[PDB]
């Protein structure tokens, strides 16, 4: 009958280590033989967490473990194990086994988007903001694994990293240093948030920014364009109204953007005269809604858009009704 070295074991074991892992080894002597003692887990119900090798008395785990999954107080699990002589002998030596689990940190921070979008003007003074990034921690609140902070990354590209940084705590994107850049050009800054956990986990998104002088955006000069009624019986090409706006050192183009689906109406993409297309009907349709917008050339010819609150108007269109007679008075009812 083996006596254990210790009659009671006790282990602290991470939560989240991989299967395999061994995670305590026992020991018990046979005092006649001096050898070929063999151990063996009695209580059955921890084999769905454990195994121990019947001759070295290592115990490992079947599968990992996970702290948050114990009710609250008993991450831990105790358990009987038995030492036989080589014979097999009855009653074994017996021993306690207890394993605490330790809470680790789960979960990267996780952002609002995979990419986000920004500008800044191509003379930037150090400071200047630009975007805001976001991340949140799945982890218990209040604690290190779940406050989040935020930094660049120049592996991948190293240039942006050096021009653009991030407020470690509010993920303020701002200006490094004072900007020189090319107008049009589109740089990807890549942002890493990362918590204070055991250990520290990370994901990462990506800005892009777009270097564009704002007072090169054309600027409406209304924000609701109201030209007068347009009669239901307009031939093509009558003119509608006239949307404008004014840039620095910039041709404009102007376009509508949605409200048109119909092609009923057009616009001379120059001098920003809106016209009618096609037949109109007041029956068919009273009044439309267009949505129109400003672009400088430079910002054209580099196959983008930048639609701003500046630079995208509405235009109202009212048609007028031209069949409406009605009588002097009707026996209605
Ligand atoms: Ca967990
Ligand atoms: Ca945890
Ligand atoms: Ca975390
Ligand atoms: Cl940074």
């Amino acid at each position: 009958s083996p006596v254990f070295t210790n009659s009671t074991y006790t282990v602290l074991v991470e939560e989240n280590l991989p299967a395999g892992t061994t995670i305590l080894q026992i020991e018990a002597k046979d005092v006649d033989l001096g050898a070929n003692v063999s151990y063996r887990i009695r209580s059955p119900e921890v084999k769905h967490f454990f195994a121990l090798h019947p001759f070295t008395g290592e115990l490992s785990l079947l599968r990992s473990l996970d702290y948050e999954a114990f009710p609250d107080q008993e991450a831990s699990i105790t358990f009987l194990v038995e030492a036989f002589d080589i014979y097999g002998t009855m009653p074994p030596g017996i021993a306690t086994v207890t394993v605490i689990v330790k809470d680790m940190n789960d979960y990267p921070p996780v952002f609002s988007k995979r990419i986000y979008k920004g500008m800044v003007a191509p003379d930037a003074v150090k400071g200047t903001p630009i975007t805001t990034v976001y991340a949140e921690d799945a982890d218990p609140p209040g604690l290190p694994a779940s406050r989040v902070r935020y930094r660049v990354d120049d592996v991948q590209f190293p240039y942006p990293a050096s021009i653009f940084e991030v407020e470690e705590d509010s993920g303020r994107v701002i200006t490094r240093v004072n900007l020189n850049e090319e107008p049009t050009t589109i740089f990807k800054l890549v942002v890493v948030a990362f918590d204070d956990g055991e250990p520290v986990m990370s994901s990462s998104a990506t800005v892009k920014i777009l270097v564009l002088h704002p007072g090169e955006i054309p600027r409406f000069t209304q924000e609701e364009y109201r030209p007068p009624p347009v009669s239901e019986l307009a031939t093509k090409g009558t003119m509608v109204g006239v949307i404008s706006a004014a840039a620095i050192n910039q041709s404009i183009v102007y376009s509508i953007v949605s409200g048109n689906e119909e092609d009923t109406f057009g616009i001379n993409n120059i001098t920003g005269v809106i016209y009618v297309n096609g037949p109109l009907d007041y029956e068919t349709r009273t009044s439309y809604v267009l949505r129109v917008q400003a672009d400088s050339l430079e910002v054209v010819l580099a196959n983008l858009r930048v639609p701003s609150k500046s630079n995208t108007a509405k235009v109202y269109i009212e048609i007028q009704d031209e069949n409406n007679h009605p009588p002097v008075f009707l026996e209605h009812h």
